[PDB]
């Protein structure tokens, strides 16, 4: 996250650190057993941490849960980053708490202009990379898809929306990949995509989420 703040400890419980020796991806716990995040952040061996600030110190409100099984989108295409979500199942149930918590789907898209709350512990340049401990979040508004598609022309979909700020400075970065964009409590995207990070005209791109409540419901229930 570049131009953001400390989040907080444990201040958004349902953000998970995804493991593989290292943190790699962010994603977002949706029950006590699934997580979702990016397909582009697929790779065997993930342990999902949930519980986390510091993702280098033992602070004390850590669950650590091997996955189970991903499954990416039937239709991800990673060249285009259509689709650009997946189902991540853990080993056991997590125990959910005040700090270890499911964050809501939604239930209709939301629009430009709403105002969502984006985190991750990604690189906090914009030239150059630093990448913190503790996790970072940025308030930023969904942009119209109209200043979207002017923004990248060619490449967003309708699985797709931007949110940050066209002057650049704010905008999710390297590392938050798989992280959520929560609006109004829902959980609406998935750090996708972009132009390098916080340059002027190329905010960030996100995995519009509302398109595939329904794709999750149906994976959870029979898997
Ligand atoms: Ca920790």
């Amino acid at each position: 996250i570049v131009g953001g703040y400390t989040c907080g400890a444990n201040t958004v419980p349902y953000q998970v650190s995804l493991n593989s020796g290292y943190h790699f991806c962010g994603g977002s716990l949706i029950n006590s057993q699934w997580v979702v995040s990016a397909a582009h952040c697929y790779k065997s061996g993930i342990q999902v941490r949930l519980g986390e600030d510091n993702i280098n110190v033992v602070e004390g409100n850590e669950q650590f849960i091997s996955a189970s099984k991903s499954i990416v989108h039937p239709s991800y295409n990673s060249n285009t980053l259509n689709n650009d979500i997946m189902l991540i199942k853990l080993k056991s149930a997590a125990s959910l708490n005040s700090r270890v918590a499911s964050i809501s789907l939604p239930t209709s898209c939301a629009s430009a202009g709403t105002q969502c709350l984006i985190s991750g512990w990604g690189n906090t340049k914009s030239s150059g990379t630093s990448y913190p401990d503790v996790l970072k979040c940025l308030k930023a508004p969904i942009l119209s898809d109209s200043s979207c598609k002017s923004a990248y022309p060619g490449q967003i979909t309708s699985n797709m929306f931007c949110a940050g700020y066209l002057e650049g400075g704010k905008d999710s970065c390297q590392g938050d990949s798989g992280g959520p964009v929560v609006c109004s409590g829902k959980l609406q995207g998935i750090v996708s995509w972009g132009s390098g990070c916080a340059q002027k005209n190329k905010p960030g791109v996100y995995t519009k989420v509302c398109n595939y409540v329904s794709w999750i419901k149906q994976t959870i229930a029979s898997n």
